[PDB]
């Protein structure tokens, strides 16, 4: 199999051939994306209902991580 950086062919982030990011494009998909780059650290990414922690970006991946 291949592990595709994007999940759509017409994603400027990757290559349509083949579905992995394109020279200088960091991501192509995640919360923590935006224009092919990671979003900054500490970005907040995910907020709950209520009075709990919200989720925070890294800086150097394109998921939403566990990290308040």
């Amino acid at each position: 199999g291949k592990e595709c950086d994007c999940s759509s062919p017409e994603n400027p982030c990757c290559d349509a051939a083949t579905c992995k990011l394109r020279p200088g494009a960091q991501c192509g998909e995640g919360l923590c994306c935006e224009q092919c780059k990671f979003k900054k650290k500490r970005t907040i990414c995910r907020i709950p209902r209520g009075d709990m922690p919200d989720d925070r970006c890294t800086g150097q991946s394109a998921d939403c991580p566990r990290y308040h």
